[PDB]
Formats: C-alpha cells, structure tokens, sequence
DNA sequence: ATTATGACGCT
DNA sequence: AGCGTCATA
C-alpha cells in the first residue's frame, strides 16, 4: 500500500523524428516535399534498398527494406532520393549532421541521451518543477497542449480525430489536481507542455517534424511516442498502463522484440504485457535470469528505474560495407583497397570529432564476415588506434585480419568476405 | 542481395 | 577480449 513504489517519480520523454531521412531530402528538395517518397541506397541492384518512407507513400504499403523496383509496384509515382556515394560506399553524413541540428536544440531544454541518429530520451523532471513554480497553481490551458494526445481518452458516458483528441484532452484537464505541485499526472502534464514547445522549437528551426511520448520512464516514453505518429505526442499517464497493456503485445515493448520477447510468450503461454503481472518476481527471475525478471515484474506494472544518461554524442565511429553475393572479395588487393576505402571515410570522420568535440579514439576494432556464415560478424579483433592516418589503419587492419585466409595462395583471399567493419572506440579527452 | 550503423549484455 | 542481442534510418 503506502510503501509500494509506483515508479512516477520522473517526467521523461522521448523525442523521435518523423521519416527522418525523408523529411531531410524534402528540406533539401521542394519537389519532394508532400509526396509519397522514400530514400535509398544503391541503384544498380533492384533499384536499390529503401532506408526510409514518407507517409505518403507508407499509404500505397511502401516500407523500409523493400527494393525500390517492388516499391515502384505499389507506387508507379514513388519518388526517389539517393543517399550519397563516396569512395565506393553510401555515406551517411548528411544525416548526422541534421541528427546534430536536432539534438542540439533539444540540449536547450534538458540533459538528453542520444538513443539514435533520429531521437533522444529527455530527462524533465527538474524543468518540470521549476515550470510549475512559474505556473503558481494557474491552471493548463488546452491551448498549450495543441497536438497532444492522452492516451485512454476520452471514455465513459464526434466522429473526427482531431475532435477525438480535444475530448480526451478535455476530460484530462478538467480532471487534474493543478493545487498539488507533487500530483505525477499533473508533472506529466506540465512536461507535455515543455515537449509542444520543444518540437515546436525543432520545426521552426529546422523545418523537421517530430513525434514525441512523455511518461515517467524510457520504455513507456518510447511507447508513447508511436500511438499517434507523425507529427503529434502522445501522454501515457501511470493509470492508463493496465488498459494499454491488457492488449499490447510483449514484442512491442523496447529489448522484447527479439528472442527473449519470444521466449516470455512460449515459456509463459501468454501474449501481452498485461498478462505478466500474474507472476510472482521469483517466477520471472527463474525463467529470464535474475535482472531481466526483475525488469519485466517492475516493467509490466508500468515501471522502470533505466536513467536518461547525459550522453549527446555517440560513443563510437564506425565505417562498415556488406559485399553480397558475387562481389564478395577474393584477392589480397580487393581486400586491402576496400580496407582503404573504409579508413579514408573513417579517418575523415575522426579528425572532424576531434575538432568538434574535443576527444580522441584510442581503439580500433576491425570485423569481417566470411561467406557461408549465419552470422552478420565472423571474426572482431581490436588492435591500437595511436594515429588518425587512414593508410595506418587501414594497414592495422589488414595485420589483424590476414590470418583468416585460408587460401594456399597469397594473392588469393578465401573462403570470400562478405563484409568489411572499421570501428574507432574507447574515446578519451583531448 | 536490405545495408549501415550504434549501445549494451555475457562470460 | 570477442561474441551475441536488440535496436534505428
Ligand atoms: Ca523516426
Ligand atoms: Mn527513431
Ligand atoms: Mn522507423
């Protein structure tokens, strides 16, 4: 009862852009921008490979991974933006660097982890209070909150969605206890508040628009952020979990989308995230191991202690290239001028880090795979990153890897490599 | 023949 | 350390 942590002692949100690499080609583009479109990479084979889709074309069943030459089957009009070539591989620069336009304009607001090129988490609470000082008991106006969704509302005793969402806002705000600076749902409220103003920020000054979720932790922020994408946000309150979760299945909750997800469902016979709470803590533990059981009787509740971590940038640089097929590499000297390839992208992608943020890498793993393998990585092995000069590293790596072939023949490379992985790690300040 | 990443857990 | 899992455009 009164000892029973509820888990809403933060405010967390998490900001994700929508069809990000899309929204930056339509800046970038006019003649792209309100059409069904998807960026791609590559060309020659199947048209290339789809990496992201407008909602435009997400209408016509266009999604990632498909080829563009099927996608074409859906959408005859599709149009198409190519992600940049240089030195024989896509490039992703210009999307890292708008990921850097949009992160930076949310470190404004609050301390945020960087959880991928298109979102960050963003830790609230503080903001919130300090908010809610300024507030002085006035209460929040629907007009703050002009895109935001209560999930669970409206309910109880119009057939439009935007009128759908301003009833279920409505019941929400007539029903909050603005007198008690301490209420969670209020806190909640006051940080969806501070998102309308932090995505409306993010638009104005880059022209990008985004989702975002606000509820008291990771997980649930992250949830949020999908129920109503794009360009809306979405508040999932402590006391909407038990609804929410009745129906939701366990793979769409983060880290349970893969085999341990799989394995909660086989093992325990069940299939939504409700349907956990009927197991003691010892039960899940027994089953998933000590830490994932006591995360899934806490995370089923609506619960999680995972903190936002103060991290902006990311804590590696890597460079990778896949060769498919028949382009597997075969020689010495393939091997050795695509290990170049790689390390003059790497290199030049170091030496810009150093001077934008004041750190060096001190490591350098270098990863293959060999052609036959399940597996995406055969072989890592790491070895000194002493000198940001791509011929060094790309030699390094080289030394490391020889070893792997198995040919008779030097020249020869076997059995082929299907892919090629520079990566520079274990940063210290510089 | 999705590809190019990037964080974190296990032993 | 090297490998595996899970994740996003
Ligand atoms: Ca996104
Ligand atoms: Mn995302
Ligand atoms: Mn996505």
């Amino acid at each position: 009862g009164p000892h029973m942590a509820t888990g809403q002692d933060r405010v967390v949100a998490l900001v994700d852009m929508d069809c990000f690499f899309v929204q930056v080609e339509q800046r970038q583009n006019p003649h792209l921008r309100n059409k069904p479109c998807a960026v791609v990479q590559y060309k020659s084979w199947k048209g290339g490979g789809i990496i992201a889709v407008s909602y435009e074309a997400r209408a016509f069943g266009v999604t990632r991974s498909m080829w563009a030459d099927d996608a074409k089957k859906l959408c005859p009009d599709l149009l198409l933006a190519q992600v940049r070539e240089s030195r024989g591989k896509a490039n992703l620069t210009k999307y890292r660097e708008a990921s850097v336009e949009v992160m930076e304009i949310m470190s404004r607001f609050a301390v945020i982890e960087r959880a991928s090129i298109d979102e960050a988490y963003v830790d609230l609470t503080s903001a919130v209070q300090e908010r809610l000082q300024k507030l002085q008991g006035q209460p929040i106006s629907a007009d703050l909150l002009p895109s935001t969704y209560i999930e669970g509302l409206p309910q109880g005793p119009t057939v439009q969605k935007e009128g759908m969402r301003k009833q279920g806002l409505f019941q929400w705000l007539d029903s909050l206890q603005i007198d008690n600076l301490t209420s969670p749902d209020l806190q909640l409220t006051v940080g969806a508040v501070i998102v309308e103003e932090m995505r409306a920020a993010i638009e104005r000054e880059t022209g990008f628009q985004c989702s975002a979720g606000i509820s008291h932790n990771k997980v649930l922020a992250k949830l949020a952020c999908g129920l109503n994408k794009p360009n809306r946000q979405t508040l999932v309150s402590h006391g909407s979990v038990p609804q929410l979760f009745s129906q939701m299945p366990i793979r769409k909750i983060r880290s349970l989308g893969g085999k341990l997800g799989a394995s909660v469902i086989e093992i325990l016979g069940i299939e939504y995230m409700g349907e956990l709470t009927q197991f003691t803590e010892s039960q899940l533990q027994s089953h998933f191991g000590e830490k994932n059981g006591s995360w899934l009787y806490a995370m089923c509740r609506g619960i999680e202690h995972d903190p936002v971590k103060p991290r902006q940038l990311p804590k590696t640089i890597g460079c990778s290239k896949n060769f498919p097929g028949k382009t597997a590499l075969a020689t010495r000297e393939q091997v050795q001028w695509w290990l170049l390839q790689l390390a003059q992208e790497l290199e030049e992608r170091l030496t810009k880090d150093r001077n934008d943020n004041d750190r060096v890498a001190t490591q350098l793993v270098v990863s293959i795979r060999v052609q036959g393998d399940k597996r995406l990585s055969s072989l890592r092995r790491c070895c000194a990153l002493t000198r940001y000069d791509a011929h060094k590293m790309s030699h390094d790596a080289f030394t490391v890897i020889k070893n792997c072939n198995t040919s008779g023949i030097q020249t020869e490379w076997s059995p082929p490599l299907t892919m090629l992985f520079l990566c520079a790690t274990k940063f210290s300040a510089s």
